[PDB]
């Protein structure tokens, strides 16, 4: 497929060439100071990761309207959870991850609405009973040189999420590899059953073909992905181009009643 061609080409790049391509013409969050602040123990204002700004991109465009009880599957440090904790119609946020050595452990913060957020690692979302929620978030998906490996991992995530959804469910779910036939088929059925569409976030690096399945979006799946495969391929042709930066998000401080 067109995406697989992109994948072959990506795997043939040298080290230096990869790092450059990875950032060419993408959008980037200015994280220097937020990171230095967290390192000094600062728990107010800062986003634990660039995932906050990433999720904000979708939310400010109403592609996902987090509300009620939010479940963040694979929350990592908590970037997505903490951001939702400060959102108007959100009442509760539950984030889950593996954590442990060689894995991202959630960081305790005092950002706005932190008291509405509960994080816990040592949990493998794939084998715990599904819970009820109003919005389901999931940013799971480890990339690999081999697209068939990504296809399976992706299909696992899609089936995992299919269990946590009902209808009225707001959702933003990462789809690591959306171009492999197997994943495309699944997405067509899921779209057919739960709506929404796939969207490319300008903050995603060129090194990944990741797209997110957002509930409040529309668009033909096959058409979605290809449009993006062509983009990523075109970006290979770029010379001496870097990312455009933007200020990170300020998450406030304070509790919510
Ligand atoms: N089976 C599983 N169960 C729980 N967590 C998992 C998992 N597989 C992967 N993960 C976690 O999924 C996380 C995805 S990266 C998290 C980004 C987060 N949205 C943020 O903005 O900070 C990784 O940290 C990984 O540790």
């Amino acid at each position: 497929t067109l995406g697989e061609k992109w994948k072959s080409r990506l795997n043939a790049l040298g080290k230096s060439e990869f790092q450059i391509y990875k950032k060419s013409g993408i959008q980037e969050v200015d994280r220097t100071l937020a990171k230095e602040g967290i390192k000094r123990g600062e728990t107010d204002h800062h986003a634990v990761s660039r995932g906050s700004a990433k999720l904000r991109w979708f939310v400010e465009r109403n592609m996902v309207t987090p509300e009620g009880k939010v479940v963040d599957l694979g929350c990592g440090r908590g970037g997505w959870s903490y951001y939702c904790g400060g959102l108007k119609n959100v009442r509760e946020v539950k984030g889950l991850t593996k954590g442990g050595p060689g894995h991202e452990e959630p960081i305790p913060m005092s950002t706005y609405g932190w008291n509405l957020v509960r994080l816990q690692s040592g949990v493998d979302v794939f084998f715990i009973p599904p819970e009820k929620c109003d919005t389901l978030l999931c940013d799971i998906g480890e990339s690999s040189p081999n697209p068939t490996v990504e296809a399976g991992r992706t299909l696992r995530v899609l089936n995992l999420v299919e269990n946590w959804l009902n209808n009225n469910t707001q959702f933003c779910i990462k789809v690591l590899n959306p171009y492999m036939p197997s994943v495309i088929e699944k997405m067509e059925a899921l779209q057919r059953k739960y709506g929404g569409a796939l969207v490319r976030n300008p903050l995603s690096r060129n090194s990944t073909h990741e797209m997110y399945w957002v509930s409040n979006a529309s668009g033909n799946i096959v058409s979605s992905v290809n449009m993006i495969s062509r983009m990523l391929i075109n970006r290979f042709t770029m010379r001496y181009k870097k990312a455009t930066y933007e200020p990170d998000v300020d998450l406030g401080s304070g509790t919510r009643n």
